[PDB]
């Protein structure tokens, strides 16, 4: 299985900094979603949950294809609550028909990034619709009730390293769990639509309290009034992982810079880029261009 990205026929940047800009715009007017926090965050997760499903023994899955359009990624478990993201963006693509669909769901995770304030995202264009036969099956993406070795293990299948976990983990700064989508509730931390290390910070500032939700699931809770999935916590029972948190906690800068690589990376996993195809786009915010 051999991806090659495919530019969108005859477009530029100009013509992908449109899409961006409409996403951008949908966003700031769509503030009422999730009790106010906007729909940042679910983009996020869809872009991550349609590129999570990549399997680097054998490059099935991956953003490519935009298999999440199918009934069987789509209605997966794991994907639960992610149709919001989809239907936020379903009107996007019919303002912009010629995008392909995993190029759509991943911009979408860049744009909500940066309009988060978050760091700059490199992205690239190219992903190719593929046919529904395509879909990975469910039972890629994973469980929250585990530890550090679970979790190790896992991230190792999409080629990711002890940093770049930590680094990826840190969206969960970002919006909240949901009882009815996974079996958990409540926020990771306060400011839940603005792109910062607040979730490192939390991690090693609360004092934690394990107990059981109303689905009968394990978290951490703070009095605060937060709470941490077991694999999050993980990172600080982990040492590798600890002393990563800790750098996060200690200089968003740093934080910022990894993630953007890592986060980068994780979009891209599975597809290959010749040559002549162009350089990844750094698109401009709203704000960037005054509008
Ligand atoms: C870089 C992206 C990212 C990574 C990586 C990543 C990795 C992990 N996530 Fe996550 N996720 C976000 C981004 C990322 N997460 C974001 C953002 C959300 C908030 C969504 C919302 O607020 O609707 C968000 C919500 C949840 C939910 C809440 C679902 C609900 O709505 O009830 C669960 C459970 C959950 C489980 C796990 C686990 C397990 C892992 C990996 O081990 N994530």
């Amino acid at each position: 299985l051999v991806h090659v990205a495919s530019v969108e026929k005859g477009r530029s940047y100009e013509d992908f900094q449109k899409v961006y800009n409409a996403i951008a715009l949908k966003l700031r007017e769509d503030d009422e979603y999730d009790n106010y926090i906007g729909y940042g965050p679910v983009l996020v997760r869809l872009a991550w949950h349609i590129s999570g499903t990549w399997d680097k023994h054998d490059n099935t899955g991956g953003s490519y294809g935009g298999t999440y359009r199918f009934k069987k990624e789509f209605n997966d478990p794991s994907n639960a609550g992610l149709q919001n993201g989809f239907k936020f963006l379903e009107p996007i693509h019919k303002e912009f028909p010629w995008i392909s669909s995993g190029d759509l769901f991943s911009l979408g995770g860049v744009t909500a990034v940066q309009e988060m304030q978050g760091p700059k995202i490199p992205w690239r264009c190219g992903r190719v619709d593929t046919p529904e036969d395509t879909t990975p099956d469910n039972g890629r993406l994973p469980d929250a009730d585990k530890d550090a070795g679970y979790v190790r293990t896992f991230f190792q299948r999409l080629n990711m390293n002890d940093r770049e976990v930590v680094a990826l983990m840190g969206a969960h700064a970002l919006g909240k769990t949901h009882l009815k989508n996974s079996g958990y509730e409540g926020p990771w931390g306060a400011a839940n639509n603005v792109f910062t290390n607040e979730f490192y910070l939390n991690l090693l500032n609360e004092d934690w309290k394990l107990e059981k939700n109303d689905a009968n699931n394990e978290q951490w809770d703070s009095k605060s009034g937060y709470m941490m999935l077991p694999t999050d916590y993980s990172l600080i029972q982990d040492p590798k992982y600890l002393s990563i948190v800790k750098e996060y906690a200690n200089d968003q800068d740093k934080f910022f810079k990894d993630f953007s690589k890592a986060f980068e990376k994780l979009l891209e996993d599975g597809i290959t880029f010749p040559k002549d195809a162009p350089s990844p786009f750094i698109f401009k915010t709203l704000e960037e261009q005054g509008l």
